[PDB]
């Protein structure tokens, strides 16, 4: 069965954790503002930032307003932009940096005209996501290993941090890069939590709900509604 609205719940989380500066990995200085994000999602929504990631602790970029970037960072993590003639200059300057085509033309065109301009990129969650599990797959950007029984999984920290209160609270406090878990876990139970985790489908029913309840994924108790039409 699927959980239609697990990823935007899972982005949602990760923008939350963004704003409040928790579970990051990166942060922009520009202009004295910081704005911490997550590599894994910045690659996943920009070419060039999986390029800058290929190559050192520190890079310096030759971008300066710092609110257009904050609205860039925004619509990576809402898939909403509303530009006006008040902002436009600013995320153009920041989209041209960062070779955003989309959002670029999108500048161009308020541009060549009151004038305002609302994006939504559709889906937006599931893309992500799946972008989020196709990283997952090789190891990408992954910061952290849990073992059951002799099996490491990878994975990132703020994705399952997203779904499980026991992640989010484990990672808040330590920054320990493996983990274990109680010795009732079994790897397949595991597998199946990680797996919706990472993409909103979920396939012992009892061992999983134990599993699920230690790591505090609310999320799987809501069954939803059956309507009986007679």
């Amino acid at each position: 069965s699927d959980f239609p609205q697990h990823s935007q719940h899972v982005l949602e989380q990760l923008n939350q954790q963004r704003q409040l500066g928790l579970l990051c990995d990166c942060t922009f200085v520009v202009d004295g503002v910081h704005f911490k994000a997550h590599k894994a999602v910045l690659a996943a929504c920009s070419e060039y930032f999986k390029m800058l990631f290929v190559d050192k602790d520190v890079v310096h970029l030759d971008i300066s307003n710092a609110a257009g970037l904050g609205q860039v960072l925004e619509f990576m993590y809402t898939a909403k932009l509303s530009l006006s003639p008040e902002n436009v200059d600013d995320v153009l300057a920041v989209a041209t940096f960062l070779q955003m085509q989309d959002i670029i033309t999108a500048c161009h065109a308020l541009k060549s005209l009151a004038q305002t301009l609302q994006m939504e990129i559709p889906n937006f969650g599931n893309s992500i996501l799946e972008c989020l599990n196709e990283q997952r797959l090789q190891g990408l950007y992954c910061d952290v290993s849990v073992v059951v029984k002799g099996h490491a999984f990878k994975a990132h920290r703020a994705v399952l941090a997203a779904s499980s209160s026991y992640f989010r609270d484990l990672f808040n406090n330590s920054r320990s890069a493996v983990v274990e878990l109680p010795a009732a876990v079994q790897p397949q139970s595991f597998q199946q939590i990680l797996s919706f985790c990472y993409t909103g489908r979920l396939s012992d029913q009892d061992l999983l709900m134990y599993t699920a309840g230690f790591l505090q994924i609310q999320e799987i108790m809501e069954k939803g509604t059956e309507f009986f039409l007679k």
